């Protein structure tokens, strides 16, 4: 193994995570089906739970700008059967209605899993007008609590790519329309809260959005995927688990925005790989452990929250599944299960030294709301065990949950606490540990391709 | 959909399946880790008792040559975390050594689960007095109650192939090495229970076995791979769904070896494909329709049980896990789970017709014991969905739980009766569905690979 030093400081004050960090994102079309984001989808409802006791829940997509609210429509029989996987961006999506139906329907399940909303609102293709209606439908079933924001458009700087508006589309033309749907939706619903601009920290459309809207939105929505532009070499598991430029850069982006305008940010779409992801990469072990890294990299930084893209059977999806055959946790979701087991509280300073050969190693550490130490720990070298000398912390008892499967490529076998997460996301660790060392010295030994939490008395 | 009439004959007896008909074999070098096979492995417990309230461990394969059990030893550090996976076949397996608290911790691990025991003993490469002395022990802490056959060897009619014994060994000289093992065995232990000669039926080697040792064994032990010799076009699923006359012909076999000599035959060692399975078939869902349909098919035919051979996490495993990192499902496990659902009972008349366009959709009725009609169907058709029209049954309702999973060929997403098993073989329904229809005409629909069983009140 590569011994390393992990010195944590109690002094050293980061940010604070808060309870509704947590979250997933799924395709506006989804909607279409009533029976999905329902009070009878328990099941469902139970793996968000289990991601947490608050969190987000994102609707919106490429879908958003094809799905299209009608007040008097009724569900067809196909549309009781539709499950929406993430959007493949080869093309135009099938045209969706949204019912009444599926709004009251969304409330039932908002009510059991305890999450909040994002509702994207159709500003690519619809009318202000109707976007007004649905917005003030949503307003009247869901209420304000429970409603966070709405978005006008999916990634916006996108719509030229992509067949929505023509190649001359700019911010400029955007924050026009912006404008007449914010203008419209205000005056059905007066309380209306809005985020935005939807789409990855650039200069051309975040930036100047944040400046001309900073009065009208409550935050910034930004978006992320580890998988850069279609020129770049393919998303491989080991490029997945390196450090990010682009990433470090697009969040510093955003915290400048927060200094400029006082506007916080949230991620509000991101998964490991793009058009829906990319198998032996995006549904492997790996993304449970770039997840995991990813929840507390973002929190560290600042951010408000998270909500990881998924749906249907996706090669990317937290949870798969449908009404009808049931629902189960991919690997990516253990990577979230351990964010959610660790709590919220404040993060501390946490240095690693002697790990040149180990450099793929990282730890967070957190002062929880209960008062107790926790450290998350991802060895995300692919080829290296390491041993870890904690120092820092006094406690008569450390207890370790390993994040696991045998292979970093694995599709299936992935463990939490020594046990899989079972129907409805129910979840108890079956293998707990006690980390050898006393207060002031503890040592802990992971593999090569795992994680660890830490929780200290 | 492809519309089928299914012909159910209350009045066709077939066999009777008995209570501990279902099992699971795995390798002997597994015995070497005393944590393995252990009562406080109640994760692994708790999916056998799954699979069946009574069925059948057997312990055996390739590392039976390479096991050696000494009454003095102790298991070293190394062995405490030993997961041993089915044996590729490649070379020669790593030397092992077995212990009295492995026997002692085997038999506690008996007791948690109900099932019973065939036992492997070194005849490739031990003494007959080791083996004496190892079933001594095993008689002494099992007991005769649950344990139900020893075998001195795994696939004799192998050695040669894999280095054991010369080219010339032949069906006379392991007969004369099973002699010298078996009477000094009995010495030792005068009540001791043999299978014979674990190995796929052939005419060198199984039926001069029967004819020469019938008064000696109580059942015939039989092997096989649906994969044919490593000259044949490797598998596929689409092969797997398949008949195999192959199967049809080795059951023939052992069905007149049964009418010659008396003897009933256990199949205690199969799977998809050899050598530790094949990625890509061996790990999917369609495994789990083959191994479903499979236990039906053998049953048919009068067999007493079966053993789908595994451990570690290798391709085709039921099971995959350790006992530190814990323990799940794989696909193959809910072909297995639909059949434990089903129950015991009464086989019966169940014919197909209009069906020569959904070829490989199979059907199986029974009478189980607690006196109602259940049909399992496989409908192993990769491209055609089934409407099946079903006569001969009278009943006020009938209830359908579906074994799905969104493609043949996906390594997860596979649930029954719209559920996954979670922990320690936790399983319950959470999608039951009636079939349309009433007494005398009911009708069902399946998509192309899936499966389903049907309970009538
Ligand atoms: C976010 C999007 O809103 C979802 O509908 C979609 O399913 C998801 C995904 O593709 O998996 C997300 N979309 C993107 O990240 C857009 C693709 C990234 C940029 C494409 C390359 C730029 N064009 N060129 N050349
Ligand atoms: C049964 C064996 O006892 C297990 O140890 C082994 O893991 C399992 C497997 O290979 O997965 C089973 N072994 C076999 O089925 C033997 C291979 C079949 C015949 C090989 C080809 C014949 N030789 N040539 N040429």
């Amino acid at each position: 193994p590569v011994r390393v030093g992990l010195s944590v400081d109690a002094s050293a004050l980061g940010h604070t995570i808060p309870p509704d960090y947590t979250g997933l994102s799924y395709e506006q079309a989804q909607m279409a089906n009533p029976n999905y984001f329902s009070g009878a989808n328990t099941q469902l409802a139970g793996f968000l739970r289990t991601l947490g006791r608050q969190g987000v829940l994102r609707i919106g997509g490429n879908t958003s700008e094809y799905t299209f609210w009608n007040r008097h429509a009724k569900p067809t029989a196909a549309d009781e059967h539709l499950a929406a996987g993430p959007d493949k961006g080869h093309h135009a999506a099938a045209r969706e209605v949204i019912t009444p139906e599926a709004v009251n329907n969304l409330s039932e399940f908002l009510d059991k899993t305890g999450w909040k909303l994002i509702y994207g609102l159709n500003l690519g293709k619809g009318t202000p007008e109707n976007a007004a209606d649905e917005a003030a439908y949503v307003m009247e079933t869901i209420g304000a609590d429970r409603l966070l924001a709405f978005q006008l458009g999916n990634e916006p700087d996108l719509f030229y790519r992509n067949g929505i508006r023509p190649a001359s589309y700019d911010f400029a033309a955007y924050a026009g329309d912006w404008q007449r749907f914010f203008t419209a939706i205000r005056k059905r619903v007066p309380n209306a809260p809005f985020a935005g601009p939807d789409t990855a920290y650039n200069t051309k459309w975040l930036v100047p959005f944040a400046d001309k809207f900073k009065h009208d939105v409550k935050f910034i929505s930004s978006h992320y995927y580890a998988e850069g532009p279609p020129t770049d070499p393919s998303m491989t598991i080991e490029r997945l688990m390196k450090p990010n430029p682009r990433l470090l850069g697009e969040t510093a982006g955003l915290k400048q925005v927060e200094a400029d305008t006082g506007l916080p940010f949230r991620l509000t779409e991101t998964n490991s790989c793009y058009q829906g992801g990319k198998q032996g990469v995006s549904d492997t072990f790996a993304a449970a452990l770039w997840a995991g890294d990813l929840m507390y990299q973002q929190a560290a930084a600042g951010s408000t929250g998270i909500n990881f893209h998924g749906g249907g059977y996706g090669w990317y999806t937290p949870v798969a599944g449908t009404p009808e055959d049931g629902f189960i946790a991919r690997p990516e979701y253990y990577g979230m299960l351990l964010f959610a087991q660790a709590g919220a509280g404040q993060l501390l300073g946490a240095k690693l030294t002697d790990n040149s050969a180990a450099p793929l190693l990282t730890a967070y550490a957190l002062r929880g709301t209960d008062g107790r130490t926790r450290i998350a720990l991802f060895n995300k070298n692919l080829d290296a065990d390491v041993e870890v000398a904690i120092s820092g912390v006094a406690s008569p008892s450390g207890t370790v949950l390993r994040l696991e499967a045998p292979r970093a490529d694995d599709t299936t076998d992935v463990t939490f606490g020594g046990a899989p997460v079972g129907a409805s996301g129910s979840w108890s660790p079956l293998v707990q540990e006690y980390v050898p060392g006393h207060s002031g010295q503890f040592v802990l030994h992971m593999r090569k391709a795992s994680g660890a939490l830490l929780e200290f008395a």
